[PDB]
Parts: structure tokens; sequence; C-alpha cells
């Protein structure tokens, strides 16, 4: 079972748990890049009453650093915000709770805006079909093949 966060049938409860950064794509590649700060490796989701705790790490030349953020429930169902290098809101366009998770986020800081999508898996790697499916969704959001980065095997600390 597939579900949207927007969807009337979404069980947030099941987003809970261990997740993995498999692919990131941005509108602004630099964010996704080597010393970029949207370059985050999801570690786990702890679902809360109205919030979500996301613990991730960042990696500057193979050394990792742990970071936890609290995204909260905005008024719009399935959507949340979190304050990070400006103001961010995100949704989960697609998930199957047990294997993959796809996100869509909107960073808006100082009048400047950028789009970021990610493919997260329950395991460090997902199939080429998913990556591909994840790849056609980004194209429909205006992000090109040169803007998608597969972190599937660098996602390990
Ligand atoms: C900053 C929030 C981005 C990176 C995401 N984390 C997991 C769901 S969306």
């Amino acid at each position: 079972e597939e579900a949207s966060s927007t969807g009337r049938n979404f069980n947030v409860e099941k987003i809970n748990g261990e997740w993995h950064t498999i692919i990131l794509a941005s509108d602004k590649r630099e964010k996704i890049e080597d010393n970029g700060n949207f370059r985050l490796f999801l570690e786990q989701i702890h679902v809360l009453e109205n919030s979500l705790v996301l613990k991730f790490h960042t990696v500057r030349d193979e050394e990792c650093s742990e970071l936890s953020m609290v995204a909260d429930k905005t008024e719009k169902a399935g959507e949340y915000s979190v304050t990070y290098d400006g103001f961010n809101t995100f949704t989960i366009p697609k998930t199957d709770y047990d294997n993959f998770l796809m996100a869509h986020l909107i960073n808006e800081k100082d009048g400047e805006t950028f789009q970021l999508m990610g493919l997260y898996g329950r395991e460090p790697d997902l199939s080429s079909d998913i990556k591909e499916r994840f790849a056609q969704l980004c194209e429909e959001h205006g992000i090109l093949r040169e803007n998608i980065i597969d972190l599937s095997n660098a996602n390990r600390c």
C-alpha cells in the first residue's frame, strides 16, 4: 500500500522508524552537493502527536555529524514546516511505508526559493524501478537528470 500525506488514507504512524537517503534532487544543485547543507542523510523518523522528529547526519569528508530537527504539522494536511537555512515546508507525495518514501520540500529564505525531492528507503538501496519512478516525478516538478544525485552507497557512516 501506497499513500500520499495529502491523501485521506495516510497513516503517518508507519512513516515511523529507520529510513535512508537514497537519492536527492534539487532545483539548485548546490544544496544537494558535496558541501551543500540540504545534503542530509536521514537516520530515523520518530512520529509525534503534531510533530515529527527527524534525526539525520551530515558527512564532511567521511566524518559524520548528527542533527535532529522538529518539523511540525502546518495547517494543510500531510504538510509540515521546519526552520532550517530558512523556512521549510514539506509533504510526502508518495510512500508505501514499508519500503520507500519520496519527499518534496520547499525552502523559502530571504525571498529566494528552491525545491528539493528525496527518495528514502527502509534499507540503503532501493531498485532501479523506484529510482526511475522517483526520476520521472522530479521531471514533472521541473528537475532534470543532472540535478538528481544517488547517494545510495555514500549514505553510510
Ligand atoms: C529537511 C527535511 C527533508 C530533508 C526531509 N526529511 C525526511 C522527510 S523530508
